[PDB]
């Protein structure tokens, strides 16, 4: 499974809170059949388990802060292994969010062939979150934004240098955004 995974198409999806990551990923799953792994969903699944670990994660995520790298990466890796036998490709949604998170993923799992940069303005994100969990109040949204611009924007730079970033314009209507997404995936 390790080797299957290292040989799979691996797509990173990066974007600010409320930018449209999950929305576009669900469209990618429906059309292309990738195995969707949301870091948020995996973390919230742990919270919902009622485990002691979940309670810890709850406290972190409700404050809008980043969970320890090893915790989220281990979750994803295990999730990839469990799906490795049946998976046609992996869609990694909301990881990496730090340059170090990308590096450790490449060390422990494999190399991305594509990064979809789901690009939107902060203002757009804020109103999208507002119009739509426990991380939803004003203060938390701001911390989430802060962290994104501080920690996660360097990830885009990293993979632009790698040469695998395709920017999609998330200010467009969802289907027009997806048309950009499709163009990038069809090219793989
Ligand atoms: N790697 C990691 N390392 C450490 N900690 C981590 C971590 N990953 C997660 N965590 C922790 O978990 C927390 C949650 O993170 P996480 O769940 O991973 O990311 P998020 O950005 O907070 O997720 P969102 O669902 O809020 O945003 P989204 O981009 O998916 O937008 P969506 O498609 O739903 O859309 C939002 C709204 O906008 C609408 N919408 C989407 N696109 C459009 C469009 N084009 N036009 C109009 N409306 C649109 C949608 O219908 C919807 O209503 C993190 O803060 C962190 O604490």
């Amino acid at each position: 499974m390790a080797d299957k995974i290292k040989d799979a198409k691996i797509i990173f999806v990066v974007g600010g809170p409320g930018s449209g990551k999950g929305t576009q990923c669900e469209k990618i799953v429906a059309k292309y059949g990738y195995t969707h792994l949301s870091s948020g969903d995996l973390l919230r699944a742990e919270v919902a388990s009622g485990s002691e670990r979940g309670k810890q994660l709850q406290a972190i995520m409700q404050k809008g802060e980043l969970v320890p790298l090893d915790t989220v990466l281990d979750m994803i890796k295990d999730a990839m292994i469990a799906k490795a036998d049946v998976s046609k490709g992996f869609l990694i949604d909301g990881y990496p969010r730090e340059v170090k998170q990308g590096e450790e993923f490449e060390k422990k799992i494999g190399k991305p062939c594509l990064l979809l940069y789901v690009d939107a303005k902060a203002e757009t994100m804020v109103k999208r979150l507002l119009k739509r969990r426990s991380d939803d109040n004003e203060e938390t949204i701001k911390k989430r934004l802060d962290l994104y611009y501080k920690a996660t924007e360097p990830v885009i730079a990293f993979y632009e240098g790698r040469g695998i970033v395709k920017k999609v314009d998330s200010e467009l209507a969802v289907d027009d955004v997806f048309a950009q997404v499709s163009k990038a995936i069809d090219a793989l």
